[PDB]
């Protein structure tokens, strides 16, 4: 209603678990917030160019805005921060992509990137971190690190399910937990406030399936479960039971010596993949001090956002690392950073984040060559030290070059 | 009624907030499961040679065993993981000291570490961690890290209330949730297990003063409460406000420019100290980017266990990591590893982490010479390279010791 669709271009389509993906696709892409004027800006160049180079013209990608943030209340009205139409269009067209996004406060608003992953069930939060060659790392050895997380994004205490202290609601709640249920275990139950944490066997297994997928597909060597189930057994230790249940189950998972770790002969390769599981605080020493003892991670809401942020500051990437929320009907590519809005505007944020989105955007699509296309350049306009003001304090020789300009850098290593 | 106390010594008393120690204190220790065994004989001779050094003969701590775990099993008959005694004794006593502890799985037996936390009330969980010039780490700049965790040890999802997936009970909260509470945000209500988070204001507000008050005894330079607020509003997100609140209230905390930062003047050192907050996973990628930035954290029950873990890997210590639990009535220190079975008995593993607690238990004391000398032999046993299998690994040119050879190296470097 106010996006424009492009007069060229045709929809993808879903023809059963398998995207049929035109010649001149029109994709949706939200501009984002903050840097987000600068980083779009520099990703649609660098995507076109790359499937320029990389079918010789035949193939070209429509571009539609759509909106959702702080640009939709300047579009919509001051006070639609989430437009419905936003949720029909990525459902329609399948594949979009995103910027950073201005949460308000003030409003009652949660979260809109929950929002999204909630409004249209994108269960799969995909990170893939991996070492860039040649970017300022804070330990020795980075490039130990490569690791996809599988993190759940539809359960947790994630699902915003709480009640303020002193609120009648909580109140009501607390005294069901007392009364009715008999806990005795809330040590101040006056002014308290209380969040539910849900995890589901279907929740759970919907995520392991696509990780094991994911690790046969890709002929990765091990799928680690992890979970803080010591402390609690009813949610995060369900997630490594029905985790473990589902590799025996559907991929004919075998005890190795007397348990617990599962080995799954993968179908294609004739490899077999570890599935193992690890407490979550030993977990985030062991990616520090034996990161190559890991591959393929999956895990619940929160520890997958803890996990995914620690691992991308270790390899230099807090401003470099991709991201996608994955459903059945449709994803959503995305910066994962914030919109950092003292600098937005001024053309010199690092645009490598919404870039190597944009690649698993391409790869996901089927357009492969011009997704290896980005990761070519990206290699080298990082290796020619040819780099970003983030990335240039912390190098020494280094070239300081604008927003716009490192998309032109890595047009010239493609 | 097995413990046998020890004819000499005399009981550590409080006298109104202040402990009144004797010159032969009564210090009950439990040995703990695993390598329990062969730690803790290393810490009461390193500690009674720190204690004989420091006061030429005119102080020695009477040390009276206790039970918790695999042992109390041994000695009280199969059944009964943690006596009633334990808990008397250790309110008793007022300051004891514990290795590593075995929970069952099977006999639906909750944490006993957590168990020892909640029942005696020791709402502090205090986790220094520095730098021991020296040791292996995995980060360039270990030296960077000096930070002091105060982990809110009595509510969070830690509490354990929760319910099984299918049993009556999940079935009847979930019920409640969505008939009498009307939430529609439970993705799959069916096969779902359901575990509960509470934050209150007379939990958040007693452990953010004694991180304060720490920071003002010690003159640390901040003090960081640390919170995923942005998605958890009513329990992380009031911890945030609660905590600026009691700084304000409290201790007279002012703005800094227009917020949200505070600064709090400490009344004898005229310094002041900021109390700001960061966001959870911004926070695991901040410590790693920027340590210096940070000195006292405050945070809730399973971040402060995240972050403590992490922290102690990056700096090389998460052998040497020491811990205490502090209430009002008493305070019980300990070893912050696991039991290690695969190594038990064989003298080989590094005391190091229930050495460090126990001069934190000294300290604690007022018997700071004694505790000065044990960080003193600790420093220079490391320096020496005179060390324990797990940092000879890494290290070159070290010379390897066992467990209570270590022990002796510290005695050494006094």
């Amino acid at each position: 209603s106010k996006v424009v669709v492009p007069a060229q271009g045709k929809k993808i389509t879903l023809q059963n678990g398998k995207l049929n993906v035109p010649e001149n696709p029109i994709i949706p892409y939200i501009e984002g917030d903050g840097i987000g004027v600068d980083v779009t800006p520099a990703m649609l160049k660098v995507v076109d160019a790359a499937v320029e180079k990389a079918y010789k013209g035949e193939r070209k990608i429509s571009w539609m805005e759509i909106y959702t943030g702080e640009k939709s209340t300047q579009v919509y009205g001051q006070d639609v921060w989430l437009p419905a139409e936003t949720l029909d269009l990525i459902r329609e067209y399948r594949v979009a992509i995103k910027g950073p996004l201005t949460t308000p406060v003030g409003g009652g608003i949660r979260s809109l990137n929950v929002a999204l992953r909630q409004e249209l069930d994108l269960y799969i939060c995909l990170r893939p971190v991996r070492y860039y060659q040649g970017t300022p790392s804070p330990v020795k050895h980075p490039e130990l690190t490569d690791m996809v997380i599988f993190r759940e994004n539809s359960e947790d205490i994630y699902a915003g399910i709480e009640w303020k202290a002193d609120s009648a609601d909580a109140e009501k709640v607390i005294k069901f937990l007392r009364e009715e249920m008999g806990v005795k275990k809330i040590r101040f139950p006056e002014h308290c406030g209380i969040g539910i944490k849900p995890c589901s066997e279907e929740g759970t297994k919907r995520l392991v399936r696509a990780a094991i997928e994911y690790a046969i597909a890709n002929d990765r060597d091990s799928v680690t479960l992890v979970h803080k189930g010591n402390i609690m057994k009813f949610t995060e230790g369900a997630f490594k039971d029905w985790g473990y249940q589902l590799a025996r189950e559907e991929f004919g998972g075998e005890l190795i010596d007397g348990g617990p770790w599962l080995k799954v002969k993968n179908p294609n390769t004739g490899k077999e993949i570890v599935i193992k599981d690890v407490i979550a605080d030993a977990f985030l020493q062991q990616i520090l001090l034996r990161p190559a003892e890991y591959d393929v991670i999956a895990c619940m809401n929160l520890n997958g956002d803890y996990i995914s942020d620690a691992l991308a500051a270790q390899v230099g990437g807090i401003g470099i690392a991709p991201g996608a929320n994955i459903g059945d009907e449709c994803a959503l590519f995305e910066a994962t950073h914030g919109t950092a809005p003292k600098y937005a505007g001024q053309d010199k944020v690092n645009p490598g984040s919404i870039i190597l989105s944009a690649e698993m955007m391409l790869r996901h699509m089927g357009w492969t060559e011009a997704a290896d296309l980005i990761v070519k350049g990206m290699e080298g306009a990082i290796n020619a030290k040819t780099v970003t003001y983030d990335f240039e304090r912390l190098m020494d020789g280094a070239k300081l070059l604008k927003c716009s300009e490192f998309g032109d850098a890595i047009i010239e290593n493609m």
